[PDB]
């Protein structure tokens, strides 16, 4: 049994596994246009709803802005490297996101959110030198951790040829590309790679993508934060996926 | 019986990182005046800048790390320390002159974006697309501190921030310019894809709460989406930045 906190994740929730609910508590005299649409919702998914004073919420979250609403929630599936060809075989159209190198919980809050908003089915990462889904990550996630499976995975160029042998293709930004981000094809079977913000994705990483794109500066010094670089790929992908 | 009037006195400014004695090399040379690193310390990262700096004419010094962190508020300088003459600060007069000596003005207008970080996160893109200036209102945003400075990684020396008294007004005035402004809003009926971003151009973004506020949404000539997949999806003031500039960077190209 694991407790959630927040509109953002009481939300994410109801959107993708409303079936984990088991339990909600909100504050008992307070009304909210903030909450309504998400009590009907509660209501009308058939989740049992139980009103508590604000000690009630305050004790159980640990002093957490709340905002007056807390659920008891059955722990979310999570994806090992293991059931990965499951998961890929279960979708129609592959539309992942490889980070390679992002060590800060913060940023991989902000590129889990990001796929979310762009619809990524999983976000695959490498299981050693990778930052960990903490309260930090969830919190920049906005709910995206319990939306966007994180699939943690020992050798990522072992996941990658995995990928290839069951026809992703592979494109990762790099700043030694040939072409531009718009000059790439980014429908079908894909995965995006990105790297750290400074050294880029690992050699090995960038030599098992089938391609290399680059995202075009306006200054020889202009650079890009990792969050906004892989928000700025997703949607060019999102984009040519409409 | 008179009138007095400052005579005028010229105060240098010490700069620091490398996102900014290397970037306001290219950036902005002319304002260098002195520059300082290690003496006789071999810095195989210094050297590919202190070559720029001797073809600009720029003088080099050497020095200790007390003479450096001390001259630096004890500050992550990374052994190069530079003085420089003050940055030119754009003002809202200023605008007039500067759209007319564009073409096609693309320009990036934050409403509501309090937060230093995100002041400095959307410069940075804005420099990253090209944008010739960001305007935000005085009385509803951030200041350009030492945290947006950083943040912006250097941006912060090559994108003109102008601080605006109304809003609105400036809006009308850019419009008699000419410039199509476009504003993101969820409110908007077709999405950034849907939009023609070329020509004479403003982008306004709002921040992540309250967003833009009505008056700022009616000033604009279209309003614009981003898709998101699932009504639970929502991004950040930069990450949504960086998306929309760089769409219309993609049309303008």
């Amino acid at each position: 049994s694991e407790m959630i906190y927040g509109i953002h994740a009481v939300q994410a929730l109801l959107e993708r596994a409303p079936e984990r609910f088991q339990e909600v508590f909100i504050l008992k005299g307070r009304e909210d246009k903030r909450l309504l649409p998400l009590i009907h919702a509660l209501e009308s998914q058939g989740v049992v709803i139980q009103l508590a004073n604000r000690q009630y919420l305050d004790e159980k979250s640990d002093g957490a802005v709340h905002q007056g609403i807390i659920a008891r929630v059955k722990p979310g599936r999570q994806y090992q490297e293991n059931d990965l060809p499951d998961l890929i075989a279960s979708l129609d159209q592959p539309f992942l996101l490889i980070l390679d190198g992002v060590t800060d919980p913060h940023n991989l809050g902000a590129c889990l959110r990001s796929a979310d908003a762009a619809g990524v089915h999983a976000v695959i990462v490498p299981k050693d030198r990778s930052a960990q889904l903490n309260a930090t990550a969830k919190k920049v996630a906005c709910g995206a951790a319990e939306s966007v499976p994180l699939i943690r995975v020992t050798n990522l160029a072992r996941t990658m040829r995995m990928l290839q042998e069951e026809n992703i293709w592979i494109v990762g930004t790099a700043g030694e590309a040939d072409h531009t981000l718009y000059q790439s094809k980014m429908t079908g079977r894909l995965a995006l790679v990105m790297g750290a913000e400074g050294e880029g994705m690992r050699r090995l990483t960038r030599e098992h993508c089938d391609e290399l794109i680059s995202i075009p500066m306006a200054g020889s010094v202009s650079s890009l934060n990792v969050s906004v670089a892989t928000g700025i790929c997703l949607f060019e992908a999102v984009r040519q996926r409409s």
